[PDB]
């Protein structure tokens, strides 16, 4: 699966001061991220504040990205199945390249029968678009090997598995699902598991949140991890070293305030458009702000010295 190889940021959505999405800025960051070495982008996902945005806003945002010539994977996350399917239908119509299928929420979540039918509806709405199933305990439901291949036998555009639930569930997917010579691939679904996914689970690519902030640094880690997955000794040590230093900033992808945390980093880096949220009350506390700026300063300081190192460090930049 080509659209699912390499490093793939999940774009956040820039609001204006009247807090309606800024699609021009979205297009700008999409272009820039690709220009930095990314393969594609995911929109509109949790990073993109989709529950805070209308389906029409998300569709316009996607169409703008696709028109701009950015490879796009469309997030099908929605309040119900019909609208989830709608995002999938629009995806294929505008000519989007990929489709992330998100489990059913709010109603009948932990019901596998309901999730199966929900999955089929989404996949059938875009039979020509390569698709990847998102799996997270946040949905109170776990897609196992039996369900995945029941779906795939009926929908050949299902060719990817994205895991969030932890190191153990990632191994399971690697063991029972994504390791056949079949085209099916494992994608990294959380920033803190880059090394694990690539070297221990045979992942094909990574969806990154911190990547929006530190693209060259995240790409650097993915290059080393893939090298380590190829048996490179020097890379295996360095990747663990870089993953360790990035762990704290990456760990924000795990918590609830991930959009708040990552939008503030973009502000530090110099992007004014990620200052205001779509809900004004949404803001880090003074403490939370103090914590990121300290850790953001720390990693940049550490990486400034470390990235100069000879060997795999030097060889495996972007």
């Amino acid at each position: 699966a080509k659209i699912f190889s390499g490093v793939i940021p999940a774009l956040m959505t820039p609001g204006r001061e009247d807090r309606t999405p800024d699609f021009d800025a979205l297009v700008r960051k999409g272009k820039a991220l690709i220009a930095d070495g990314m393969s594609a982008v995911v929109y509109c996902g949790s990073m993109g504040d989709w529950p805070l945005l209308t389906d029409a806003q998300r569709m316009e945002g996607v169409e703008r990205l696709v028109k701009a010539g950015v490879p796009v994977i469309v997030g099908t996350g929605a309040v119900n199945t019909a609208l989830a399917a709608a995002h999938a239908a629009h995806a294929q119509k505008v000519g989007a390249q990929g489709l992330m299928v998100i489990p059913r929420v709010l109603s009948r979540g932990p019901s596998i029968v309901a999730q199966k039918a929900h999955f089929k509806a989404i996949l059938a709405a875009a039979p020509d678009l390569p698709s990847v199933i998102y799996n997270s305990p946040y949905y109170g439901f776990a897609t196992r090997a039996d369900l995945f291949f029941a779906l795939r036998a009926e929908h050949p555009n299902l060719v990817g598995f994205k895991e969030f639930g932890g190191n153990a569930d990632m191994r399971y997917a690697a063991e029972h699902i994504t390791s056949r010579d079949d085209g099916v691939s494992l994608m990294i679904g959380v920033d803190t598991a880059v090394f694990h996914g690539f070297v221990n689970c045979g992942a094909t690519g990574a969806i990154t949140g911190i990547g929006n902030v530190l693209p060259k640094e995240v790409i650097h880690l993915c290059n080393l991890s893939r090298a380590a997955a190829a048996g490179d000794v020097d890379a295996r040590q360095r990747a663990q070293e870089l993953e360790q230093a990035l762990a704290v900033l990456s760990s924000f992808d795990e918590g609830p305030d991930l959009v708040l945390y990552f939008k503030h980093m973009m502000v530090l880096k110099g992007d004014k458009e990620y200052t205001l949220h779509f809900n004004e009350t949404d803001a880090l506390t003074e403490s939370q702000r103090g914590y990121v700026e300290a850790q953001f300063k720390l990693f940049n300081t550490w990486y400034a010295e470390w990235s100069k190192l000879p060997g795999a460090v030097e060889k495996y930049k972007a």
